[PDB]
């Protein structure tokens, strides 16, 4: 009945395919769909259906069970988390904004431009934005003098984020030379920057707090530390996003408020998010 | 001299002492904080007092006055803490923005959402929460350790409070009804009080604000607390500056707090104030 939008990002959501033997997610996944263009030049395309798993796939099981819905899980094609581009939202913010998905589920940052188009739920998941730097390198945080001066280093601190995000915003909103000399650093994804920070060719990693401490938490060999930007500004957590004015925000916060009561979210949290180095 | 601006005693944020007598003067690092205080305990007459303020809070209203060139008056309040609806009627720091006779409220002011249906709010510059503080050898999980869902199954009873008609009390009252009836039997009237009994064995648990015990661990005489975090992550938000509702200079305020967290004055205050020497 529901339809419910989720975005991959380890270990919040993973993404696998299905055995075609089967027709069966098994295991400690759930059936969740893509829609697939059939090249790069129409919008043509069909479902292809995948299995999904992770720690906010285990709270949007728990959830339909405590208020008991049945949901039929997507993951979103046009966009990643959520970003106005041309007076449009895309991502998964978009998907609820137009309402083609009651609830979005998955590592979203509850941010304030967000929430002035979105309901959200209360937060589940503690974030904000964190500094990863290769072990030895000493920073205290993105106000440090390689942050605000990088051209007083030789060679000029190597710093840089993944493009299109909350954490971009928080940059591009409030320090505009800092975001301006980022972009030359720009990082496609999180496993291309821990690559380059352990390989010597990036200095900093600037990204989501939540997602750093758990990369910093079991990296092979626990070569990466994170520190907090300090931007505390910028602190919020992950919520599952609600379309404005929702019916389902007051039972989708109490089962919630359940699972932190009860102790169910804690032990999601030693099954997924726990880490053995620092 | 124009801005009436309230705050509220709570070390290490904002710090009171007394004026010296032979000057009337603040110096150092305080600036001048006025209190109306009652001639007796029958009428509300009274008369103001002045007296000196410092802390963390404080050096930040001093840097938000130098940047945003702007004069104040400091008061601090008379009726109520920080901020609770009694009787349909706002009292605190709260109150004093509400009734329009403070500009902005400065201090350990936690942000929430009841709050800020009646004010405007800074961007948070200390992010806080709802800690558990026990003694040091004390094992507890957090707040859903069984020691707090089920307190009478151990002998004695799981002892644990708060502080009541603030944040904490009020997250916990509005969603976990049985652990805030059996708290109010605990109920610590202040900071201090907790920690003694923590430290004399009187006391199992203390839940509080995050940024307060944080700092109250760190620099324990002999390192005797040990603080962990509520896991009541939907209680997760910051101190603000409280404004008026729909203030013309919230913007200006934000302005001037991005700055500081962007040049490193911001760290500088947390580690002049905040930091602590125990883990
Ligand atoms: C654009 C990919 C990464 C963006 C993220 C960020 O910018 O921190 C991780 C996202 C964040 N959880 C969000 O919801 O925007
Ligand atoms: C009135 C007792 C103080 C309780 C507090 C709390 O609830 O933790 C500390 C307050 C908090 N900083 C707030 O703004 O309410």
């Amino acid at each position: 009945h529901l339809s419910i939008v989720t975005l991959e990002e380890a270990p919040f959501v993973i993404v696998e395919d299905i055995d075609p033997l089967t027709e069966t997610c098994v295991r400690n996944t759930v059936p969740c769909r893509k829609f697939v263009k059939i090249n790069n030049s129409t919008n043509e395309g069909m479902n292809v259906k995948k299995c999904c798993k992770g720690f906010c796939i285990d709270i949007l099981k728990k959830l339909s069970r405590t208020v008991k819905f049945t949901y039929d899980l997507y993951l979103v094609t046009n966009g990643k988390h959520g970003k106005k581009v041309n007076n449009v939202w895309n991502g998964m913010i978009g998907e609820v904004v137009y309402q083609r998905a009651v609830m979005a589920v998955g590592s979203l940052t509850i941010n304030e431009e967000r929430s002035e188009v979105v309901d959200f739920s209360v937060p589940f998941v503690e974030t904000g934005i964190s500094v990863m730097v290769s072990r030895g390198t000493q920073v205290t945080g993105l106000s440090d003098k390689k942050f605000q001066r990088p051209h007083d280093y030789s060679p000029p601190f190597r710093f840089g984020t993944v493009p299109n995000g909350s954490t971009e915003r928080n940059i591009r909103n409030n320090y505009p030379y800092m975001h301006q000399y980022m972009t030359r650093f720009n990082q496609r994804g999180v496993e291309d920057a821990l690559v380059s920070l352990k390989t010597g060719k990036l200095d900093a990693f600037i990204y989501d707090a939540a997602v750093l401490n758990y990369k910093a938490g079991r990296d092979e060999g626990c070569k990466l530390v994170t520190i907090g930007s300090g931007y505390i500004f910028a602190t919020t957590g992950y919520g599952i996003a609600l379309q404005k004015g929702s019916p389902w925000k007051r039972q989708i916060d109490l089962a919630l408020l359940q699972f932190v009561g009860d102790g169910e979210m804690e032990e999601l949290e030693t099954l997924w998010l726990t880490g053995i180095c620092h």
